[PDB]
């Protein structure tokens, strides 16, 4: 029976939350995309269980923090206990899970990896995707020919695949053309290791016992991630769903391996075991679970790094399957799911001819870096957070000002607010003075605005979509000036003019591209929606303003939060994954058309 | 041939939002109800288009105001026009649409009729109950027997219905028994007609031209509503979701009676003639359709209130049924959902036996008395309204005192939340001293809390959804101090004692009946929730306190806010519909008992 043989722009190996992300972006953005995973059912239970607050903020770009938000449980507060001079616990501090005030969502969410995935998956269905299954690759071919890697239309990736579980009479082979692919095949990543690529790092692999329960418990912290250290050992709750608690028990290379044969033996360790070390670490109190396991395993889990995330920018690795991180290091599959926000839009232009194919060597410049700094980060200063106090002078060898410093570090990686992307065609690092709030590289930030419309307040967060289009928001300064407001206009001619960038990277419908905003430093009560450039207000929602809500509740102190000059102004570009690309001044339109010429096809 | 014939405990004649509000309401409370329409599919477009404040409150107790907020406009900012020393219209003055800094959601907002009615009909769908359509009432009984109209258990309205397009093979005539009946029918209800009951008010009905359009302008204000006086004639801006806006146009008696032989002519008024009105009356902006009419109507409307609102509390009625309101005075269909959000729980109630048949008096009683409070308040106040600017000394008979308190008064009814409901066997108006804030006969008063649990905060109406459960909110007081904890358990044991109203009304599983929440005015530095009464915790979120969410954002104040003296606490008991039904001092459980006893059957 013949192979069946196909192309398509986009096949993604692996349905964990690295692909969904990836899938579903790419449907949304229109991109022919087939997903696949080996598994015959969707994971149903456990595994990754936390959503970071930027993470939060990414699925509110894709309309997806909405249900997140009505489904999962809130981690807002984390609680530490210690021995106790009579015996086992007491509490000796509780503190905020997260230590972010710029942000939206400031706590962690939790929620178990099937019914994240499932946001993902139905809003594919929607967009017309579903996971193929079961399927795997079994060879994957790339082509010779620098024309054919270097052209975006060409199809250089031959990946062959087996169905598991064919229809009766047909093939069980296809053979897929691809543009680009995406190994979002976890840990074991067959797609890294038919690529030739190594994992760089310390070889210890860490042993945790996972159960989740519906605990029976007089433990007043129960809805707290709580660090608990007894007499008898550590462990860590995290709260779950309804009234569900995980808990993490770290466990020992003694208590897996076999006392004969010497070899890792998984058996040896039961979820009645692990229960009934928590009995003990928690007394005095109480905890036992009212009805077996939701949930439980043993995981074994190393950091480690991809030497490379791409073979030459067609196929890339993402998530576990290019870096991996320890529980401790609070990552979950946060890093995972960011890693394909950032490809997805860069792959969609591409493909759309917006972007030159260079774009994707941003991937791995962003992500892999990003990965590195958080494991170099992990092996410096992690015996610093156990949840032990800090009893001593300079205790782990450190002083209160470095240990302050590191906990601030270490509060910006687990928030996931703290990414900063250096130079590159997408980072230009210029005009930081005009706005020093808004790091360029860093993702935009949070402050409430106005609309001159209808007087509708919106965090700026919430104009900014994943859309895949950039974003141009033009703060025009305080446009009732009459210098000001000629000087606004003067730009919008300029923007608009036939050899701008705007019109020059348009493709013909440049709006596609491109999304402009005004946000002016005046009240509504002094600017209507009409009284700005017809191309500052291509539509009448565009038309923003430094100002409160109605009641003033919400709203104003925009300009002076982002350190803009009300009287001057600026221009911020940013990216479609809502990280800042650029600033200029209001005269340096050459710049932004500088910063779009370094990646944009014409 | 031979008509079919059925029985039902509720069934609902007429699936507008009065209908759908209570087929909804039901359905979530696993009542028996059926639910008929004689249109033959679902409205695109129709009246409904404004949604107010406390509706959206009354929304969100179902879970359906996310759904509500996601997909409506929102008109926040009200403008006013009005003709120009000069000649042309210009703008007087703008303001919030709403006059309500208690409210939650301050403004109003906007959907079409069709979208409105989907957020409730797919509701009922997934709780199992479907609209049946078209199906008309041809003939309505009701029973002689005294003894069979006292029993809630009788089915003594015989309803038959008429199928306008049925199956082949079946009859075209259904019987239906039903316990309890409802004519959601609207202004021409053939329930209102059929049970002989009068709609008293003047005779009057006034004229308006209806339009929905896309809106071709450059009037500034086009995402306001906006009231329009033009030398030419008055019209009004209703924007709606998108782009799309609708214009009410008041008409004369001349404009649709037969210049010859005077009989009243409807086919005189078409859209494009209201459009033509609507281009003079917005001069000198421009006014024009992009593309023809999403919808047109010619609204009669009068203002009138049926004589009863039920016979025998049997058969009621509800919304335009037995009540309507001009434009104007900016009801909408909002009263309407409030009729029936009223009625369901005691339906429900009376249903379940947990209610003495009686307590459905109180629908016609509190809900007949709002219809012709806001009939008497336009009649008397509506002259100051129109939205011309106050230019005169003591203008339209009124001072500028006067004219605040109306303005105060009007801003009350629009907004929803005036609704004051006089004693009766569910308001006991008692106590009133020890939370003078929140008003016995009105809506429990928003205000942010924070679970000692997890720190997570939530408004006090987040705790109150519409379950058909009353709750006991029990404000402890401050817990920390020994005295006032001794007190909070004294009281705890009281309620839970074996001859207490909780158990004696409970019907053997008491929290199905009875919500119990703490709130408790100490911080969580102070308060675990197992420091709490086990009464006052049955599950580990009743635990509420005084006190502001992790990052001070919100909440602390609530004890203040709400009038209540920290050191001596208070029982508030809120119905199912969210309104204060009584207060009592902690030592005055003998008056909660009281309450319950005036409507509870043992
Ligand atoms: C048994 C187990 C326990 C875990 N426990 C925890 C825990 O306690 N805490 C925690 O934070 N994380 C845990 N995880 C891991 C968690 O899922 C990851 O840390 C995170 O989800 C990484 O996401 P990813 O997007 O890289 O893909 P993954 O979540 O690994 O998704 C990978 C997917 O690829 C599929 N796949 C693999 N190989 C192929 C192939 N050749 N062809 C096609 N499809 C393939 C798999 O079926 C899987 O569905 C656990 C994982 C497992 C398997
Ligand atoms: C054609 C039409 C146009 C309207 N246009 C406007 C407008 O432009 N602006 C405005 O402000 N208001 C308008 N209204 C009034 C509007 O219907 C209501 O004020 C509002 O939508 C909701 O109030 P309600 O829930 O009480 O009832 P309704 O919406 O009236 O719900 C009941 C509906 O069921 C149908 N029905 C009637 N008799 C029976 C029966 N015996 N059995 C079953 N179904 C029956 C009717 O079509 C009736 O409208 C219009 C009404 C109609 C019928």
């Amino acid at each position: 029976i013949a192979p069946k043989e196909t192309e398509v722009d986009v096949l993604i190996v692996g349905a964990g939350p690295a692909g969904v992300m990836c899938a579903n972006a790419l449907a949304m953005a229109g991109v022919n995309v087939r997903i696949i995973d080996q598994r015959p059912v969707k994971v149903a239970a456990g595994q990754a269980d936390g959503i970071q607050p930027r993470t939060i903020e990414v699925l509110q770009s894709y309309g997806l923090a909405e249900r997140l938000l009505r489904e999962a449980n809130q981690m807002q507060m984390a609680a530490f206990y210690n021995p106790s001079p009579s015996g086992g616990i007491e509490r000796t501090s509780r503190a905020p899970d997260v230590t972010a005030p710029n942000a939206r969502w400031p706590f962690e969410v939790t929620l178990h990896q099937g019914a994240i995935e499932a946001i993902f998956l139905d809003s594919m269905k929607a967009h017309g995707v579903a996971v193929e299954r079961p399927i795997i690759p079994t060879s994957l071919e790339l082509s010779d020919s620098e024309d054919e890697l270097r052209d975006p239309n060409a199809h250089p990736v031959k990946v062959t695949l087996k169905y598991l579980d064919p229809p009766a009479g047909q093939s069980d082979t296809e053979i897929v053309s691809a543009k680009f692919v995406l190994g979002a095949d976890g840990a074991h990543s067959w797609v890294r290791k038919a690529l030739g690529i190594t994992m760089d790092g310390e070889q210890t692999d860490y042993i945790w016992g996972v159960i989740d329960i519906d605990p029976d418990s007089d433990f007043p912290d129960v809805r707290c991630k709580t660090a608990v250290h007894s007499h008898n050992g550590s462990c860590m709750i995290i709260p779950r769903e309804g009234d569900l608690i995980r808990l993490y028990i770290q466990l020992a290379d003694r208590d897996v391996l076999d006392p004969a044969t010497g070899r890792v033996d998984k058996s040896r360790v039961s979820p009645e075991k692990l229960l009934a070390v928590a009995k003990e670490s928690f007394k005095p109190f109480s905890m036992g679970a009212k009805n077996g396991f939701e949930w439980w395993t043993l995981y074994i889990i190393g950091q480690r790094v991809a030497s490379r995330f791409s073979l030459h920018e067609r196929v890339f690795i993402a998530g576990d399957a290019c870096h991996t991180h320890s529980p401790k290091a609070g990552q979950g599959m946060n890093a995972s799911m960011n890693d394909t926000h950032n490809l997805a839009w860069k792959l969609t232009h591409v493909l759309r001819g917006w972007a030159d194919i260079s774009v994707l060597k941003t991937y791995e410049f962003e992500r892999r870096k990003y990965a590195q700094d958080l494991i170099d980060f992990d092996k410096k200063f992690s015996k610093l957070f156990s949840g032990k106090p800090r009893t001593e002078d300079n205790q782990d060898g450190v002083s209160h000002e470095e240990f302050l410093e590191a906990f601030q570090t270490f509060g910006l990686f687990t928030s996931g607010i703290g990414v900063h992307y250096q130079p590159s065609a997408i980072t230009h690092a210029k005009h930081q003075d005009l706005a020093s709030t808004l790091v360029i590289g860093e993702r935009m930030v949070p402050h409430v605005f106005v609309r001159a419309a209808d007087a509708r307040p919106y965090d700026i967060q919430d104009v900014l979509p994943a859309d895949a289009r950039f974003k141009i928001l033009v703060f025009t300064g305080v446009i009732t000036d009459p210098a000001q407001a000629a000087r606004a206009a003067a730009l919008a001619e300029e923007m608009d003019a036939p050899g701008s960038f705007y019109h020059r990277f348009g493709h013909e419908n440049p709006a596609r591209v491109f999304d402009v905003l005004s946000v002016s430093a005046a009240k509504k009560e002094d600017v209507n929606y009409t009284d700005l450039p017809k191309f500052f207000r291509q539509h009448w929602s565009k038309v923003l303003l430094d100002d409160t809500d109605l009641y003033a509740r919400v709203g104003g102190g925009g300009y002076e939060r982002y350190g803009i000059d009300a009287g001057k102004g600026a221009i911020v570009v940013v990216r479609p994954d809502g990280y800042v690309g650029t600033i200029a001044p209001l005269h340096g339109l050459r710049d932004i058309d500088a910063y779009f010429s370094a990646f944009m096809a014409a």
